[PDB]
């Protein structure tokens, strides 16, 4: 009986496993447009995506992660509101089971249909165990996703999906360039939270883009088709796989834009 997105063990059952539920930095929030306030300080997000090397792609049963090679800095993150050097891990994302829903960030109150998000360890740590007990030690880059056009750089994603359908199975999945993921504007929104599934470890600084990018509902479509389930499991489409918003508490948000 774990912890999950069902009506039985969903987010409002997750404090009974995982007290930090109820912490005082918890992830996502709704980000109040109007609340935030400029930093002219914040710097420009530096993303270095060139030597990225992609590598497996996984269901995991909440979301699909595509894996990349972190034993050495070859996509990284960095500036902003960060101090020192972020690696990449993985990439996943969060949706919904109608285009209405699905963002686990929302914009004064708005939805969006999923949320890309970009998960990189603090090196000064060493490795993503040791750096997620640490207040500090990731940066999740947050990319909200609406249905529009199709996203070109998405489509080597969706194609693969079928052969992850189920809880366990992953895939190879080299060369994948994440910079095609990526909106045309790096202005941001940043505040300190946490991991948005259990163990939801207060270990995150959050850089959430303004600019959603578009995908398109075919695109959104396949994502829908995948499984919280293990094969030959009775089937439970993964959707709707997001937190909800969690309250600020002693907390702001601070945009890197005007
Ligand atoms: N949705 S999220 O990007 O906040 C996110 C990123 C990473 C994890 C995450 C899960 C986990 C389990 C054991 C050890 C380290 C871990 N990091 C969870 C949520
Ligand atoms: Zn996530």
């Amino acid at each position: 009986h774990h912890w999950g997105y069902g009506k039985h063990n969903g987010p409002e059952h997750w404090h009974k496993d995982f007290p930090i539920a109820k912490g005082e930095r918890q992830s996502p929030v709704d980000i109040d447009t109007h609340t935030a306030k400029y930093d002219p300080s914040l710097k420009p997000l530096s993303v270095s995506y060139d030597q990225a090397t992609s590598l497996r792609i996984l269901n995991n049963g909440h979301a699909f992660n595509v894996e990349f090679d972190d034993s050495q800095d070859k996509a990284v993150l960095k500036g902003g509101p960060l101090d020192g050097t972020y690696r990449l891990i993985q990439f996943h994302f969060h949706w919904g089971s109608l285009d209405g829903q699905g963002s686990e960030h929302t914009v004064d109150k708005k939805k969006y249909a999923a949320e890309l998000h970009l998960v990189h360890w603090n090196t000064k740590y060493g490795d993503f165990g040791k750096a997620v007990q640490q207040p500090d030690g990731l940066a999740v880059l947050g990319i909200f996703l609406k249905v529009g056009s199709a996203k070109p750089g998405l489509q080597k994603v969706v194609d693969v999906l079928d052969s992850i359908k189920t809880k366990g199975k992953s895939a190879d999945f080299t060369n994948f360039d994440p910079r095609g993921l990526l909106p045309e504007s790096l202005d941001y929104w940043t505040y300190p939270g946490s991991l948005t599934t259990p163990p939801l470890l207060e270990c995150v600084t959050w850089i959430v883009l303004k600019e959603p990018i578009s995908v398109s509902s075919e695109q959104v479509l396949k994502f829908r088709k995948l499984n919280f389930n293990g094969e030959g499991e009775p089937e439970e489409l993964m959707v709707d796989n997001w937190r909800p918003a969690q309250p600020l508490k002693n907390r702001q948000i601070k945009a890197s834009f005007k």
